[PDB]
């Protein structure tokens, strides 16, 4: 087998490693991704999966946008196939400090509990939403009370803090 995960804690699965390679060797069917709500696709998450669709991500977007509501911090929407058995999930975490940060991330990590399939997911609203890695793994841990999970990350501070998390 090729991909393994660093850590794993209940049915979550910790894995690091590039996107495209994940998706490749995971094979996923849902692929969680960090969006800033009113949707354009940048950065180490967004601006990697729109890429790997060859940009159909965005195309959808701008699609959806016509006749449909701008996501709400602390929802998340589904693309349904934006490739072939490969659907995409629009979480919108909340912003650093607005309010009941708490809350909101937990609906979407609850939101995102909901699929069906493997799910490939990153840690919310961590990144350039400003928000400590320890609560939205926190909150993580909470809400997907019980279903396999398979939770990624890219740098080695990232990887560390997390295994650090379940030490101690
Ligand atoms: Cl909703």
């Amino acid at each position: 087998d090729l991909i393994l995960p660093f850590y794993k804690a209940g049915k979550v699965s910790f894995y690091q490693g590039d996107l495209d390679v994940l998706i490749n060797f995971l094979e996923p069917d849902v692929l969680v991704n960090a969006a800033n709500g009113d949707l354009r696709h940048v950065g180490g998450v967004a601006r990697a999966i729109d890429v790997f669709t060859g940009g159909k991500l965005t195309k959808r977007s701008k699609e959806y946008l016509k006749s449909s509501k701008a996501i709400a911090p602390g929802n998340a929407v589904l693309f349904e196939n934006v490739l072939e058995h490969l659907s995409v999930l629009n979480a919108v975490g909340p912003r650093n400090g607005d309010s009941r940060v708490e809350g909101k991330l937990c609906n979407v990590y609850k939101a995102i509990a909901k699929c069906d399939g493997k799910i490939l997911t990153p840690l919310i609203s961590v990144g350039i939403f400003k928000v400590k890695l320890e609560v939205s793994l926190q909150c993580l841990l909470k809400t997907v009370t019980d279903r396999d999970l398979n939770v990624f990350v890219y740098t080695d501070q990232e990887r560390v803090t997390i295994e650090n998390f379940f030490n101690g």
